[PDB]
């Protein structure tokens, strides 16, 4: 079906299993050699991607216009070829959704689909003693090991999972402008 094929195609073409020194994460490749990680993955000069070590050419820990953490790291990778460009599926402004699917892809949780439900604008979040802006929330008890997971709804890629508190899950909202050249 259309939504199942979209999620499965994202898994195949854009959503990679990675390892850093901080463990297992999911990584969305967005276009060209640009990918996005949760900040707390703390990528070094190399990152394990699926089956090989990939050099990290740049890493930008994103902050807002007031300098508050957004809990996202934008990595430029020394990859052979370009990621299929999925920027057109990312909204221009941080937008919630109804009945979203969270897509996890690590060695421990490969090709995993999680029905998180409605995703709403949340804003400020204190995540592990790191204040964070531009978050959205879902009332779903997500678990450890799901950071970097891709929040999706009806052909839209809206957020990257950054944590939870046992009853709720939180993502960093995505804006298309983060990925402009």
């Amino acid at each position: 079906g259309p939504s199942l094929d979209f999620a499965l195609s994202l898994l195949r073409r854009n959503i990679r299993q990675v390892q850093t020194d901080q463990g297992h994460f999911t990584m969305l490749g967005v276009r060209d050699r640009l990918a996005i990680l949760p900040r707390h993955s703390q990528p070094g000069k190399t990152i394990w991607v699926e089956h090989k070590l990939i050099n990290v050419l740049d890493a930008v820990e994103l902050v807002d216009e007031q300098g508050v953490n957004l809990e996202l790291t934008l990595v430029t990778l020394d990859t052979n070829e370009k990621f299929r460009d999925v920027t057109k599926f990312i909204p221009e402004t941080i937008t919630g959704a109804s009945d979203a699917t969270l897509i996890i892809n690590t060695e421990h949780m490969p090709s995993m689909f999680v029905p998180v439900g409605d995703v709403v604008q949340y804003g400020f979040l204190n995540l592990s003693g790191k204040p964070t802006h531009r978050t959205m929330m879902y009332n779903f008890p997500t678990k450890a090991g799901q950071c970097g997971g891709v929040v999706t709804s009806v052909g839209k890629i809206i957020g990257i999972h950054i944590g939870g508190n046992g009853r709720q899950g939180f993502c960093a909202g995505l804006k298309r402008g983060y990925f402009a050249s």
